[PDB]
């Protein structure tokens, strides 16, 4: 299968990228350098991960050394929740650009539909354990995202962790100028997302699957473990691949983009070797059968936010 998917802005997005959430700053520079050396062209970043400077060191070095050209890279970042205000969006994008040592992003996402009170703290909370919201609504944040396209800071804009009515609220927005190119959502065999994926794809919005391996290094982890699931290990054995490779190929065959995270050189290389085998239709349906509606990222402290995404069915 092809290495890239056509977005609704006319650009092509590599269907396999390197995730960087939790990648330690002292390891993520090597991780991104290795990834580019072994063929990754898509890096998934975020200001809230606090490691974009070190990601940027790697990108800049590989550009300087002519390992890759900028036009060949697809760099993604995300606007954090405390910058949903109209007057903060541009500065937030420019800080990310500065840290990444780039003059444009290929894709910039609203990281969550939930706006938080602006300030130094990424998660301002009150005594109920609930986040302090901002009164910005998502349509105004979307228009500020649209301005970044028209200023040349980003080639495409999108959303992340939006449920289907929130996607629809953008798509229905009066005076909408740019449709979201992408909705990045958690997706894996324990959270298969059939309904939201079919909705987005029917609209020409590409879906990116995050936490494809079930985020075994997530801070709040004995819960389900995709990588140790004997049923998935059995499918991997049948194909003479690793469990991780099956878990990465799975979304690819649903016409999703997928962004496994690793800081381990051997795994970074191994995770990219997924274009040389095919899961059968029966394999695909079997993997889908494992859905348990289990989320790595439930945003536990935001469940009373008016824009909390995970109340609605999808
Ligand atoms: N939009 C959002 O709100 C959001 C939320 C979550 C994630 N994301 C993005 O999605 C990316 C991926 O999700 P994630 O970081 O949650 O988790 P993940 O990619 O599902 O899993 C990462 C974990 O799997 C390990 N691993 C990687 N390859 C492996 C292999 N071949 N064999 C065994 N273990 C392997 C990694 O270990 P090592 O690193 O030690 O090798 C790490 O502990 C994130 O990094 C981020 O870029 C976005």
């Amino acid at each position: 299968m092809a290495s890239r998917i056509l977005l609704n802005n006319g650009a092509k997005m590599p269907i396999l990228g390197l995730g960087t959430w939790k990648s330690p700053p002292g390891q993520v520079t090597e991780a991104v350098k290795v990834a580019i050396d072994v063929g990754y062209r898509h890096i998934d970043c975020a200001h809230v991960y606090q490691n974009e400077n070190e990601v940027g060191v790697a990108i800049q070095e590989k550009l300087r050394e002519q390992v890759v050209k900028r036009e060949e890279l697809f760099i993604v970042s995300k606007l954090w929740c405390t910058y949903h205000e109209k007057g903060l969006v541009k500065g937030a994008c420019q800080k990310t650009l500065s840290d990444l040592k780039l003059d444009y992003l290929d894709l910039y996402l609203i990281h969550w539909p939930t706006g938080f009170k602006p300030g130094k703290e990424f998660f301002p909370l009150d005594e109920s354990g609930n986040v302090v919201p901002s009164d910005t609504n998502i349509l105004d944040t979307w228009a500020a995202m649209e301005e970044l396209v028209d200023e040349g800071l980003v080639k495409a804009i999108g959303i992340s962790n939006f449920n289907h009515l929130q996607v629809e609220m953008i798509l229905n927005k009066p005076g909408l100028k740019y449709k979201p190119a992408v909705n990045q959502i958690e997706c894996h065999p324990y959270l298969t997302q059939e309904k939201l994926i079919q909705y987005c794809q029917s609209k020409g919005i590409v879906v990116t699957a995050y936490s494809p391996l079930g985020s075994p290094d997530r801070p709040w982890a004995e819960d389900p473990s995709l990588l140790e699931d004997p049923r998935i290990k059995a499918i991997a054995a049948k194909h003479n691949k690793t469990t991780a490779q099956v878990l990465i190929r799975f979304p690819m065959q649903r016409n999703l983009v997928v962004i496994p995270k690793s800081v381990t050189p051997e795994r970074i290389a191994e995770n990219f070797k997924v274009f040389d085998f095919e899961l059968s239709s029966q394999d695909m349906t079997t993997l889908l059968s494992y859905n348990r509606n289990w989320r790595v990222c439930a945003a536990a402290s935001c469940t009373s936010h008016k824009d909390y995404p995970f109340h609605e069915e999808f």
